């Protein structure tokens, strides 16, 4: 297992991904970044809380509930370099899959250990050289301690056959993360999370992308025009308003035989030319 | 291995049977001629994107009991649910060439991983709305083509068996079958029209999320589905398509049909 700084080339921690099958960049984000994606969860959720004497929302996307996740999280840049040399050459375009809060509830027995590829289909006929069907990228907003349950990887486990029994508990690394830290998780890396033995929340959340042909985790197509618009264009496409555009060029997720973005109608050259008139 | 001509009331397992022995073949009468009309005049006033122009293609049509039959035995077991891929009007202009011999799921990455002994990766239905003749460029199979190995050649142009259509008849197309449309050599257009569909696992060739509110409450629950309105249930009972943690349906507030008080 590698901590590596945020200012890693990008090729060493391909090169590691490659090696080891996972690693940690530490400062992924800033503490303030994973800290109001909380906030803005709590503000969506609005669970009540009873004071000390007497006198709501069931969670829904991160997208949908955290506006800095859908502005700044999901325009990471480490994860869309990641990603775009993980699928890119094999898949073309890339897209998200699909985002959760990772709260571990202080009491909680370990995770079982897991693939998390474990649920495609298509997992069986990939070989362990082939390209990853999904990753993840967890995000430390609590720390992640050896007592409060947190991520426990095996490094090296990507490469085992398919089939390869899962990893002995003994030979589980476990990974220390400050908030801001981000493991990072192939599909294939062998992996679970640990009992919180602790009085405190284990928090914190996790972003997901697979190539653009599978279908993901989550859609969002629930999510409110006002939203849409404000994501970036990448942000748009991460989530399923535009179309993909697979690596042999064939296009998915059209509309019609155009592009989706131009059906649904979703200003450029009126901010870049000062004499249009909506600028 | 050959071609087979059959009626609507083949039973499904003898289908099956004829579509892992020959990986293809014709079921006559698919529809019947009004169908074959509604979904020509249709279009025609509008004028893919098949399921926003015709209004006989997104409430009947995409409910067709043959393709629903022969779709959960081909994805049913391994992947659980499935939905729509694509379809298109297939007009075949006079003086139009052949088309090259070709395997639908080519453009599948995937189909590189795939053996030919596992379930296919999409599933087309092509209808005839004109007649499909030899002279007018009726689609051509080569039954058995779809066991070969990956990376097997193309099969020569000799090898391939026209398939002739009165209008209402379809050929189904597994994605594994090789195939092609020949060359109209008459004087009049061929005209067909297929639906295709694939696992839920797969994005679809075409998204309808562009489609008007209205337009998805015609639907059925089990088109809503097809065209990606509703989530989606694995075989191995996991959901993809997901709003949040609910499904995507109740999300958009998409039992009402059978109970008259609701
Ligand atoms: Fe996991
Ligand atoms: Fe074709």
């Amino acid at each position: 297992l590698h901590y590596v700084p945020y200012d890693t080339p990008v090729e060493d921690v391909m090169r590691i991904l490659k090696e080891s099958g996972t690693l940690v960049i530490r400062n992924f984000l800033d503490q303030n970044t994973v800290q109001k994606v909380q906030d803005e969860v709590d503000d969506y959720v609005r669970n009540w809380n009873p004071g000390p004497k007497y006198n709501t929302k069931q969670p829904s996307n991160l997208s949908l509930m955290s506006k800095t996740y859908r502005c700044e999280v999901l325009n990471h840049p480490w994860m869309h370099a990641i990603c775009e040399r993980m699928f890119g050459p094999t898949y073309g375009d890339y897209w998200f899959n699909g985002g959760s809060i990772l709260h571990l509830e202080p009491g909680e027995n370990t995770q079982p250990i897991h693939q998390d590829h474990v649920f495609y289909q298509i997992s069986k006929w990939r070989r362990p050289t082939d390209p990853d069907l999904t990753i993840n990228f967890t995000m430390a907003l609590t720390e992640f301690t050896v007592e409060n349950g947190g991520t426990r990887v095996c490094p090296g486990s990507h490469l085992w056959e398919n089939g390869h029994a899962s990893p002995a508990e003994e030979d589980m690394v476990p990974v220390l993360m400050q908030p801001g830290d981000a493991l990072i998780l192939p599909g294939s890396m062998w992996h679970s999370a640990g009992a919180n033995r602790t009085s405190e929340y284990r928090r914190g959340f996790a972003t997901s992308f697979h190539p653009c042909h599978f279908t993901p985790i989550e859609s969002h197509h629930h999510l409110p025009r006002e939203m849409v618009e404000e994501m970036t264009p990448l942000v748009q496409k991460m989530l399923g308003f535009r179309t993909l555009n697979l690596h042999n060029n064939v296009k998915v997720w059209k509309a019609g035989e155009g592009n989706l973005e131009d059906a649904t109608g979703l200003a450029k050259l009126a901010a870049a030319l000062e004499h249009h008139h909506h600028h």
